[PDB]
């Protein structure tokens, strides 16, 4: 199938994503409403349920309102059965209209719909071309006090209606019970309580395999990707094993909300983006794009560095989801605010690297402070606002320019306030231009371009006052005034001759899976993909066709690979780097040591004799180890992803700087289980 | 050896080239110098002989001049025996001052001085870490009438001291008879004569072998390269072979001259640096430069634009030969100018990508229009000018700094005045800040780096209105002033862990020979070159090292081969492409086909089953070829490079841009000479 195509759900970057808060976009069924103290028609009380629901969203994309817009795909609320108390916070009561209070999360939240409405849901968005991304919220269930266990539902969880176990009297262990956290540290952060939620153990089994069970469940109704949440939240080794569960069955794009403020650039936040198998709400990108845009707090050169350097500090940059606000944020237009503004910045992140994400309401210049002020139901369904016209203009581009999904970015042009660059994919190019003064015209002499020599029209026909780009002979353009607030957008579309790989996805699997390479001038006969210096060729490539090749990952040893196409007549493609293949299902073990003392600024590492433990490479070992919540120093801990079923040999080690101290002995050695989780639990050797 | 060292031959990226036109700098021993109306002691006629040789070369390097200037190759007049004649052009008296008029190339030009004081050069050169380039123009002789057998030498070819002939009565066609080239077309100034020189025949065999039997001894005198002269008026399919034999014997760095124009970008020049087996005279860098520093008629948009533009066009930008002036254009330096602008220049020039070359005397502000006036003598030997100063300060960074001699090369700051760039090569980092306004200070605000956080000395140390630049978090720098004419240089340098392969040579040869491959992080312990997916380890490799690996080619079909290093933990490198391994030893054979009756834009090609002859891929084909100069249309001709002695078989046919109409039959077969060259003379077959 092509790479633009609804069936893809590995890979995004040529789809923009409309994030739905479902209660508060359209009431289609006014049957399922919640009622009593639970609901508020009016939405004037944006802690209540408003009563939005799935069938509400089925009517939008018949009637085109979604579809007009150029929307390729719909991010919901999670669907998941949530508690129904109404939960009443120094007076304000509170429902789970936002769905991420869950109590069962194989059955849906009735208040959105039935599982036959959710399979509506997908059948219609698929008839539509339209891909249905949804919230999963594993870190927790609800609302708990183990003191209190009348306090809302006690946190309970249940599995198909069988109740597995509450927060009071959990002899289970379901539950983590070490109070709340001060968000000092990530260990802090990850093993207490954020606020009240009921923190899930998924060091117990039963809670381990019941969260895999249940998003193969969700993988098997025909989910195309998954946002979870609270990514910083959760141990890091449980994430990659639970990636690895669904990469191994079902492969969709997978992202998470690790949030940054405005000048933060995290290391862990970046390492977590290129390790985990999962991707990131690109805030690095959200964060600067508002500074330069909306807040006026820096200036063209600040976007210009954070284009440049997140290229490079994010492998896999196309995977990325951008945005300018969501539910974390005040919706980036103001009362006060020139709607320029957003305009401009919805079109530079419509044309920009990643996946676009734009939340609901924004073609409707919904304004709003943080929770739940931005959330207000959508005021009005106006298909002729200019802002609702930006996207639908913009928004096809990315399924028809491959520069524009996949491309490189090339600033051509700068100042304080103008920014024009370039994107490009082999012969394809884009030009945007935006000139965020809105007072100043600005006099653009001595722009050069990639696009070849002719008359280029402003594909978004002048209503964001942009204009014709005459382009001469060795791409110079003649020269042209940019009008105050001008924004325009100029492109150029080919056929590619080389192969050239613009997003690979899974990008972490055992042997045996079928990943898929997306791009351009693949060629219609079937040609050959290299895993290092491995080729695979014939029947192994379950599918080939110029824009997509689907092939099955070829059985060599754990570690990481590069990938490259040939094509049928032996011409290569680009490397696309830091593909990790498993050395088969995953399982996650903690792993314990007792008596590992160490100096200031010495911690305490595992390696081992399997790719996941680093290969024995003390620079690729796993940690440094936790030793403050679950256990206390000398002694220290890890949650680790780790090959099921397997004996492995591993040694533990202290990093000081470039100092490593093994300990002593003959190699350690645990033969992992085939599910669930583990523990190992051993003493530090001299 | 390190990439650095005066004995790597291959590649000169971190050298700074001293262009010398010998007569005109020091004359070291009077009793050479030519008597009577060849010769002026006073140097105020610039068409006769002055004096200078190579005795005065060497006492330059041996009293400090060269070397205290950081200058690490010389390039010196051709070493060849030159015609006596004084010709006397319209009453003006001229001679061979400037080694173009040949007579003998395997004897020196004895007013430059003996074979013993060229060895001596040779040896006093390398002593001193200086490698020696040669001029060698193998394109004609000299002066030649053959209607007048009296004027001059009349253009004489003697094979070390003995005659071969004489361009009156030519009976062994020994030279090209078709009259002087109009230059209006790539053919006609191939073969018709430039000028009155008699222009030599490269498809007579004994022209053919002579010339790389003269190369072939000035390489074993020790040469460390060769800059070749008119390039553009040679044939691609001879000079090939031409440098085949130089890379396939003893290899070393050799550029061309192909004269480009302000704003003349030619493909075919790009095509000739990508193809040949030669790299080239900058002179799409040289003409931007003057542009914008000497003659204000372009601003730093235009530069940006050579910059990011040139790195694409290039195959291999590392190779290229940049300059600001040198002996076919004005001196830089205007006669009461301003000496900022040259002092500027010098420094853009030394910090950029590729091999720097100085003409000589420009650090003692030489001024002078066009040929003869742009070589006067050398005025001064100062070594504490400005100019002097600013290439001690900044030459000796590229054997210091990477990124200098092999970083990529990226736009941080622009307006039309200022520009500053940075280089980087793995963590290595440089950058540089030019203002070329001499009256206007610049306040820049926003310079983002890739420096560590830290303060940076200017390396000019303030000499060119520098400034310390402090940065800060994240490579932000502090605001700062850049004084009116300001030139400051900041840098960074650590050691690299993984490879990273910054320069290649040779680029084109067969199996068997040894390249030189240059970079940083190679380790101490060998490691894995991959000729595509053809490992090359062990005895194969010659020499490793952490910034230099000689490797012999694997014994591969003739192609064009990417190359990869991994070192022995198997961390591997960039991927450097183009590499074009030979099918073997190479001759010049001249294919011609008659009646070959063309449409519209339709032309004759050439493909065969050699990588040489694009093996039989029509977009790959030779051509198109010739139809005007040695035989008409519809006989078209064409002088290709292919493997020496053996049978080849190939077939023409006619491209009309995408169709391919192919000549009917059975293919074509011949066998190759084992040297010299072979002309197949075949009809069109429908
Ligand atoms: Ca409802
Ligand atoms: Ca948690
Ligand atoms: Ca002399
Ligand atoms: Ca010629």
């Amino acid at each position: 199938a092509p790479d633009t195509s609804v069936s893809n759900k590995q890979n995004f970057s040529t789809d923009v994503i409309y994030q739905i808060f479902t209660d508060r976009f359209s009431d289609g069924n006014p049957a399922n409403n919640p009622t009593g103290a639970a609901f508020d028609g009016s939405c004037t009380n944006l802690r209540l349920y408003c009563g939005g629901d799935w069938q509400g969203i089925i009517n939008k994309i018949n009637d085109g309102y979604l579809t007009g817009m150029g929307i390729t795909a719909i991010w919901i609320s999670q669907p998941v059965e949530n508690i129904y108390s109404v939960i009443n916070y120094s007076g304000v009561n509170n429902t789970a209209y936002h769905g991420y209070w869950a109590r069962d999360f194989k059955k849906t939240n009735p208040a959105y719909g039935t599982m036959q409405d959710f399979k509506n849901l997908i059948d219609t968005a698929h008839a539509h071309n339209i891909k249905v991304i949804i919230d999963f919220a594993p870190n927790h269930t609800s609302p708990a006090s183990s003191d209190d266990p009348s306090f809302a539902e006690n946190g309970r969880l249940y599995d198909n209606g069988n109740l597995l176990g509450g927060y009071t009297n959990d002899t289970q262990n379901l539950f983590h019970h070490y109070g709340g956290t001060d968000f000092s540290t990530i260990e802090n952060g990850i093993y207490k309580n954020l606020y009240d939620l009921a923190d899930l153990n998924h060091n117990n089994s039963s809670v381990d395999v019941y969260l895999k069970d249940a998003i193969k469940m969700w993988l098997d109704l025909g989910v195309d990707g998954i946002r979870v949440d609270a990514v910083k939240n959760m141990p890091f080794g449980w994430q990659k094993s639970f990636m690895a569960t669904i990469n191994n069955y079902k492969p969709v794009f997978t992202f998470g909300e690790w949030f940054l403020g405005v000048n933060e650039i995290s290391p862990e936040y970046h390492q977590f983006a290129n390790e985990s198998g999962m991707s990131l709400l690109d805030f690095r990108f959200a964060q600067k794009a508002r500074q330069v845009f909306r807040d006026n707090t820096d200036n063209m050169y600040g976007l210009k560095a954070m284009l440049e350097g997140s290229e490079v500090d994010y492998a896999q940059v196309n995977d990325q989801v951008t945005f300018i606000d969501n539910h974390d944020m005040e919706r980036f237009h103001t009362s006060n605010g020139d709607r320029r503004k957003l305009e401009q910045a919805l079109a530079f992140t419509l044309t920009s690297r990643g996946v676009p994400a734009i939340y609901y309401g924004s073609e409707q210049y919904m304004s709003g402070g943080n929770d739940p002020d931005n959330r207000a139901r959508l005021p009005s369904f106006s298909t002729t606002t200019t802002a609702y016209q930006v996207i639908q203009k913009l928004a096809p581009l990315r399924k028809s320019n491959p520069a524009i999904a996949y491309g490189s970015t090339h600033e051509r042009w700068i100042n304080n306030d103008v920014i024009i660059y370039e994107r490009k994919f082999g012969n394809n190019v884009a030009v945007v231009a935006i000139n965020r003064n809105m007072n100043t015209p600005a006099s653009i002499t001595g722009l050069v371009t990639s696009l070849p020599r002719g008359s280029y029209n402003d594909v978004l026909g002048g209503i964001l006052n942009g204009n014709t780009l005459t382009v001469g002979a060795g791409g110079a353009a003649s020269n042209f005034t940019l009008a105050p607030g001008g924004t325009a957008v100029w492109q150029y579309t080919t056929d590619a001759t080389t192969p050239i790989i613009g997003n690979v996805g899974p990008m972490m699997a055992k042997p045996g899976v079928t990943i898929t390479i997306d791009g351009r001038g693949f060629g219609s006969g079937k040609g050959t993909v290299y895993f290092g210096t491995t080729a695979v060729t014939g029947a192994d490539i379950v599918a080939w066709e110029d824009t997509q090749i689907q092939v099955k990952i070829p059985a060599v040893p754990g570690g990481i690979y590069d990938i490259r196409v040939a094509n049928a007549a032996g011409a290569a493609s680009n490397i696309y780097d830091n593909f990790e293949v498993l050395t088969g299902d995953q399982v996650t073990v903690r792993f314990v040591i007792n008596n590992a003392t160490t100096a200031l600024g010495q911690n305490v590492f595992l390696t081992g004799n399997v790719s996941e433990l680093g290969n024995w490479d003390p620079n690729n070992a796993i940690g440094p180890m936790y030793n403050q919540v679950v256990y206390q120093y000398p002694t220290w801990y890890y949650d680790v992803s780790v090959p099921a079923g397997q004996t492995i040999e591993f040694k533990f080690l202290k990093k000081q700087g470039s100092t490593v101290t093994w300990e002593g002995g003959a190699n350690r050695t645990f033969t992992t289980p085939t599910s669930g989780t583990a523990t190992v639990n051993v003493n530090w050797q001299p």
